[PDB]
């Protein structure tokens, strides 16, 4: 069966073959469409079908599928499945793995960077220090004094899920938030239970609007430890306005590597819970979602207030007009300090052409529209008109359960 | 199987069971979601459990589920369809069936309105002069002078599909589009092919900018007719914005009624080819997608000139910037001219409350996050960060091919 996809701004057909090549649902039906829902102990039994499936990929890629190599290595984790109950990546494996994850992650839509991953092999750590050594040298790799470089630090797989390695945090750099007795915020209201978390484990908290969170570290299923990055290795961006000058005064400042790392990667069969991973941020991640989400800094009124707009009636779109400016600021922000970040206009060009490129290539790009749109001046951007197909392809990156819900403490 | 839909900017949880009733299906798998594609003669068989099954609804909704009345006109519905092949729908279920077609439109953000529509029985209509006469008073009642009300027209259902009724445009009124020996477009790039139809079945065009189209007009499966709307019918409003002096001179101006012409309306298993139905702009289709969308008017290069903003880049968010100035031209050019329209934030707000009702009283709400969501600050609008179910209910508005690819001329 053949599929296709059409952009309606330039009328661009495409086709689709790699769906076939799916495996994993996607909580679809031929009744129902769960297309916007946010989020819709393994054994030996299904494990060789996984492994052989993902042997199967990486040595058609490297141009040896049915070589000797191919069929060795076959034998050679199967033995190794029967026997252990599991089994051990090769390194080549491993990055061949990890930049699939990537290409696969049909809500990215940073993807055209996917074969350029910096790949940072962690298996052989064993404590939560060890961790947090691992993960200050990938945060000075990555962030490389502002010259962003994408970067990805895998820990030892799961075995028996009593054994976990997780990083606890939902992001290696993200500010504190507390909440106060009137029922205010202060910092980032996202954070508020984790900030919880690691202030209850020891942490002392210097309760400002921009305290850097300390790693809680967990390895091979211990209790988490706290962990302050250097200060040196966390950079930082002030926020001013090009035109306004009252905009610096607001006090906002950001820091410049995205890396999340409560994510799970999987690669044939195998689950790396803890894998942390890094690129750089586009304008609206921080510019629109971080500072203007009523759920979280929110501060457009502020904004509005200072460019004395009219905020009475929302149709004078007071709201649309700040954000504009507060992205603006951002972008001129971190250009200035001469730290990567994309404007979503360059990225979804971008990603258009990626995605053409993958059609032609490999047959298709899984992409999930509702996520790739940006959440500002979408069909202004050229995804808006473009029609996706979104499927699930493995190695992925998936969702997990935060560690503090199911971790059994030791004491 | 009873499904949970949330809301992340308030922890709101609502609890679908609507979708159990669903019967036509998504386009979706399991293996695969098409939620972003944009388009996913009947026989005495398929008819009679499709005409059950809205009887059914419609005894429900009337509280006489299972009464004599009900089972009467259930046996009387019945008997036609073996009888004549066909049947013909009650005024009063073809206003519910209407009202509900709308409800159960998974697309639009506007229907917390739904129970408030005006429908116009037009099923007596026999030619194009008389659904030209059906279509004026549509558009004269629905735009009332500036204060805008919902209203359908329905005209008679297909019958052997040689015997199409057919409004060929595909709103009732919408702005001509030219293409230029220079190369360019002149008027709406949209309208360009209908532009030219309407040329080459007679029309003579004025080729101005915003030419207001010509109704061609099908009845009984006949060729179409072209009939020119009373100019005194067609509301417009001039465009100008309230701090910037220099946007008049631009010379841009919108109709009033966004009236939708070329879908189909499906009751009961009965077809209705031929349903415009129109109801008040949300300002971003006119702002965001009709001016600034590049195969449209996209006057965002022209806009932005005349702001002297910094057009070498990208990132200076040049485009935004002119993105939001010009929709707060058109909010307030129809709020000064006193012509009924809603901005996406107390539109989407709508929705939500709309949503709570649906789930409430209803059980649920059918609802397309990809078309719900306006093309504009998407996240700073409640519907961004509420989860939406999307299935298909009857009755319901579908699309159907353009006349022209089938009509044998
Ligand atoms: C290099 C520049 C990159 C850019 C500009 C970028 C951009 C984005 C954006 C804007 C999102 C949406 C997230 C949100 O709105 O909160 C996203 C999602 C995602 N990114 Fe990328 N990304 C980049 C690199 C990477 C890398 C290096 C990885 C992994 C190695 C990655 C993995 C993912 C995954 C798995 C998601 C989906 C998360 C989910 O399913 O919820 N990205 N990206
Ligand atoms: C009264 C004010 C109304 C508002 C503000 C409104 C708003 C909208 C908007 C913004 C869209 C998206 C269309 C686009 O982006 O091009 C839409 C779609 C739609 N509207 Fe409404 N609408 C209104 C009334 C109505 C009425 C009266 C009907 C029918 C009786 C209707 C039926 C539909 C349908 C069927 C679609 C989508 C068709 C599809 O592709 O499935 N609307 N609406
Ligand atoms: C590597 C990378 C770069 C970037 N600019 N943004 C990301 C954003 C995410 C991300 C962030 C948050 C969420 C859920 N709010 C889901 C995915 C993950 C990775 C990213
Ligand atoms: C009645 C009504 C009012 C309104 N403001 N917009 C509509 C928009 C539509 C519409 C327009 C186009 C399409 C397909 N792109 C689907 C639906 C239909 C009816 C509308
Ligand atoms: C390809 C994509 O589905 C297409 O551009 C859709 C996306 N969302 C939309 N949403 C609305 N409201 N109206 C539209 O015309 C579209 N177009
Ligand atoms: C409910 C809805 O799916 C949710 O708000 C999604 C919508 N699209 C998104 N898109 C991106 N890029 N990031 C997000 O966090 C979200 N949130
Ligand atoms: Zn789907």
């Amino acid at each position: 069966r053949f599929l296709k996809v059409k952009n309606w701004e330039t009328d661009v057909v495409l086709t689709d073959t790699l769906h076939l090549k799916s495996t994993l649902e996607t909580g679809c039906t031929e009744h129902i469409c769960m297309g916007s829902i946010m989020l819709p102990v393994r054994t030996k039994d299904q494990l060789f079908p996984l492994a052989k499936e993902f042997l199967d990929q990486y040595y058609s890629s490297i141009k040896r599928f049915g070589s000797k190599a191919h069929m060795d290595r076959l034998e050679e984790v199967n033995k190794e499945i029967e026997s252990t109950s599991t089994y051990q990546l090769k390194d080549t494996e491993l990055i061949y793995g990890a930049k699939h994850a990537w290409r696969n992650a049909s809500r990215c839509v940073g993807r055209i960077q996917w074969s350029k991953l910096q790949v940072f092999d962690a298996r052989d750590c064993t404590t939560a220090h060890g961790m947090f050594n691992y993960i200050c040298n990938h945060v000075k790799y990555a962030t490389n004094k502002g010259n962003l470089r994408s970067a990805i630090t895998i820990f030892p797989q799961r075995t028996d899920g009593k054994h976990d390695f997780r990083v606890w945090n939902s992001q290696l750099i993200r500010y504190a938030g507390y909440k106060q007795p009137d029922g205010s915020t202060l910092g980032d209201p996202a954070n508020v239970q984790f900030t919880e978390i690691c202030i209850q484990q020891g942490w002392k908290a210097p309760r400002g609007r921009f305290d850097v969170l300390p790693l809680l570290l967990q390895a091979n299923g211990n209790d988490p430890e706290l962990f302050q990055i250097p200060p040196e290795l966390v950079l930082e961006v002030p926020i001013r306005h090009p035109k306004f000058d009252w905009f610096k005064d607001l006090g906002l400042k950001w820091y410049g590597l995205p890396a999340v790392s409560n994510m799970l990667l999987e690669i044939g069969g195998l689950e790396f819970s803890a894998c942390p991973f890094s690129g750089w941020y586009m304008g609206t991640e921080i510019g629109v979602r971080d500072y203007c989400d009523n759920s979280r800094y929110n501060i457009l009124e502020e904004v509005a207030k200072k460019m004395d707009l009219d905020m009475r009636k929302t149709s004078s779109l007071w709201k649309d007009q700040a954000l504009v400016e507060i992205n603006i600021a951002v972008l001129y922000s971190f250009q200035s300090d001469k730290v990567t970040i994309v404007d979503h206009h360059s990225a979804t060009e971008s990603f258009i052409k990626h995605m053409e490129n993958e059609y032609r290539c490999r047959g298709g790009c899984p992409a999930d529209w509702v996520w790739i749109v940006p959440p500002m001046s979408g069909s202004i951007t050229p995804v808006f008109h473009q029609e996706m197909l979104n499927y699930r392809l493995t190695p992925s990156f998936e969702y997990q359960p935060d560690p503090w819900n199911t971790h059994v403490w030791k004491g």
